[PDB]
């Protein structure tokens, strides 16, 4: 008899795609309108500034942070649904929004968690690989490494070597998007847990359950008493998964899937860049750093014990790791996510950890305008991130960074998908040399 | 002994951070406008990134510290036989804008052969790759996990200064160098792992020379390989920036990501159908072709096969070009190479490809997609390899792999001498644009 069912995802992508390609070709006829200009601070600067790359699913605004499809975070949380249990934004859901631009039902979002969960299962071949690694491989280069080994499952890239037609690109590319997405929590907590290959490697998910249960699972963390910590990882992955598309990984992404490497390559290559001190550890580094002020100051602490660490760190010629960022010139809305988090927590809120980023985040600001050094002296999401995991009992910081490149799948590969349906062109600047700009 | 090239980079530092400084202070100079082109375009014309060891004129060609091919044919030292230029004086020249003596190169290829060994692991981890695992997904991935292996990483942990960055960047570059030949071999040699994972190199001859031997082309027998070696090397070692492979190097590397996770990401890029995979993706099409028109054709059925490629809206791969509007000078220089060898003017393969070459222009212009309908150096690469013995055309982008090392990893060890920020763009929407 007939369906109930409401459409499923590629469904949904289909009756948006049309629009999205006339939008497209109104634009291109505008193509050789001047939009702005470019200094010799743009490319001697990591083109800093520079509007230069498309990126429909989010937009960060300096002032007022990020947007996806002009929604705030505030928005997708209260739009969005949940799990069947919990409170939190489902990063699935934020995946569905960020591709389509259409908030899901919670049915949807039910069935969509369902293939999630049935599409997880992995390669002989890959946990063999993943078997190799050294115990002190950095995990970073372990989760990217198996990333792109996952390429042998690549729908698009075998089609593409059979011979396949440019118009036809679009749905290999979405169907290995939902594969990575599947399998990548899976390969993060085979990361995590090395001594436990063949069970986590092959254990089945509960189809019933959300991505991020699910991940928490097979990290060691699944049951009622981790309920509060499922919370937190729904929205951690949600508030990571986009940020327009200029940040290194995300751009990485695209840059390597212009060429037609598929998804599997390509975000590979955004988790390398994730990889790099400067993009994907601050988390970390935050933590280590508010775990030694800790040390110094102790567990009762005054504003002044506060501010005069500060000062240290800044009189010796480092920086405050959570704050600043390259684009944001004000408080970061996925930080304010995060806090108020823990407003409902009373656990938390008594943790000295938190409370020792509750007051740094009262004060750094204050003392890194006066220090004067800093264009952005608020706190980013990476100020609070690492402490709620902490708290929760997930005290390794190395493998923070493999829960960013989790999150961070999700708005990378709705792009590859918008990039091969719209038939975008390989992204290839030009560069020049120093004397070149000299004369 | 004459100075190492540490030692003639070191003298040359000075002086570009001196420019640099002299630049900066024209940093809101405006040198050209972004179109609503450049952002739906994949940035197609855009002046935007800094790249040193050379640049690439339309017209031209590409340019090494303004040097054409022929200019470093005839000046860069050669190998101990042989008469093309070594793709180790090429790196050389990129790196110090200098070109080093024969007794500079010759002290240089002993320490590549010297670095050129490989932890166990890596050779662990190249054993458990199944037989279906594409070639460069293979290589992307042996060049990340020697990260393990990065002076860059561990020094960065550690506590490094900025103005140091450079040397372990440095260490970890000819590092890199020195073993992605053997790692490359090992791709190549699957069932011959520990064998070829462990076989000490010759260190009297030269970075070519060792890879032919570790890919089963070593000795005199060879020779006439290993000048194409060489000269293959060295023609795709840099092509500036905003090439995929060498811009997603730089991108990763601003992030301080070490040089093996750099251009590990510079290899998924080159993996890529419309980026280095193109030269692969030639030599099948051109099989393909050949099995379908037979062994005595006319040039209408070369014609109908173009055609019939396009139609299917699919690539004529080796053509085209995202900055040559004109024939490569890189594609001239094999051509060239092929020229004075009756044995490969005579190969029917070759002679398919050079056929190609004289009616794809025409077929490109009649289509009318295309702003460059002449073939790029990827049209002639492979056929030379199929030649010399190398007939899996999926091997192919392994070897563009070892060269395109070179150029990318002199960028890294300048960005890093420089302290060139992360690249971060800002990006838009189509919304954003149709205002
Ligand atoms: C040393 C490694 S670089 C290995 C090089 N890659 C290849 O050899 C593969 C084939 N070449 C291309 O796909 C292309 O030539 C590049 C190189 C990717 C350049 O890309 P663009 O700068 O975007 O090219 P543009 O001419 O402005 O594009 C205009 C329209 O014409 C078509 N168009 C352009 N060229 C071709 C072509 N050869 N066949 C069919 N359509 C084409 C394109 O698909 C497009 O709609
Ligand atoms: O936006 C950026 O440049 C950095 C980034 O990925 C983030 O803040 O999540
Ligand atoms: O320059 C490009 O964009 C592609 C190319 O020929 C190369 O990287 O060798
Ligand atoms: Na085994
Ligand atoms: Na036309
Ligand atoms: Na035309």
């Amino acid at each position: 008899s007939g369906s109930t069912a409401e459409p499923d995802l590629k469904t949904a992508l289909k009756a948006v795609i049309p629009a999205k390609r006339e939008l497209f070709k109104q634009v291109k006829e505008r193509s050789d309108e001047v939009i702005g200009e470019v200094k010799v601070a743009n490319v001697i600067g990591g083109m800093r500034g520079l509007k230069s790359m498309l990126w429909e699913g989010s937009v960060l605004d300096p002032e007022e942070g990020i947007r996806f499809h002009g929604k705030t975070i505030k928005d997708c949380q209260k739009e969005l649904p949940k799990g069947t249990s919990g409170t939190e934004m489902l990063p699935e859901a934020m995946f569905w929004l960020l591709l389509t631009g259409q908030v899901p039902s919670t049915n949807q979002v039910r069935a969509f968690s369902r293939e999630l969960a049935e599409q997880s299962h992995l390669p002989q071949h890959i946990l063999d690989l993943i078997k190799s690694f050294p115990r002190s491989m950095h995990p970073m280069t372990q989760l990217s490494i198996a990333v792109a080994a996952l390429n042998t499952e690549s729908k698009f890239a075998k089609a593409y070597e059979k011979g396949l037609s440019k118009a036809d690109y679009w749905e290999p590319t979405f169907d290995d998007s939902i594969s990575l997405l599947a399998k990548i929590p899976r390969v993060a907590a085979l990361v995590f847990r090395p001594d436990e290959v063949d069970q986590v490697g092959t254990q089945a998910l509960d189809a019933s359950q959300d991505w991020s249960y699910n991940f928490a699972e097979l990290l060691g963390k699944g049951g009622k008493e981790n309920q509060d910590f499922h919370d937190l990882l729904r929205l951690y992955l949600a508030l990571h998964g986009d940020h327009e598309g200029g940040n290194v990984s995300a751009h990485a992404t695209h840059l390597v899937g212009s060429a037609l490497s598929d998804p599997f390559l390509s975000y590979s290559a955004g988790l390398l860049g994730l990889a790099g001190p400067l993009h994907g550890l601050a988390a970390q580094e935050v933590l280590r750093w508010i775990l030694a002020m800790q040390d110094k100051i102790g567990t009762k602490f005054t504003d002044d014990d506060v501010r005069n660490y500060l000062w240290d760190t800044l009189k010796s010629g480092r920086v405050v790791p959570g704050y600043g960022h390259g684009v944001l010139r004000k408080p970061d809305p996925r930080f304010q996510a995060l806090m108020d988090f823990a407003a409902t927590r009373p656990d938390v809120l008594a943790n000295p950890v938190f409370q020792l980023v509750k007051k740094n985040s009262e004060i750094a600001p204050a003392v890194l305008t006066e220090h004067g050094k800093t264009k952005n002296p608020h706190p980013n999401v990476d100020a609070a991130s690492g402490v709620l995991f902490y708290h929760y009992g997930f005290q390794q910081p190395l493998y923070y960074t493999v829960t960013f490149g989790v999150s961070r799948a999700l708005g990378p590969l709705v792009q590859l998908i918008w990039d091969r349906a719209l038939g975008l062109p390989i992204e290839r600047p030009k560069s020049i040399n120093l004397l070149g700009l000299k004369k």
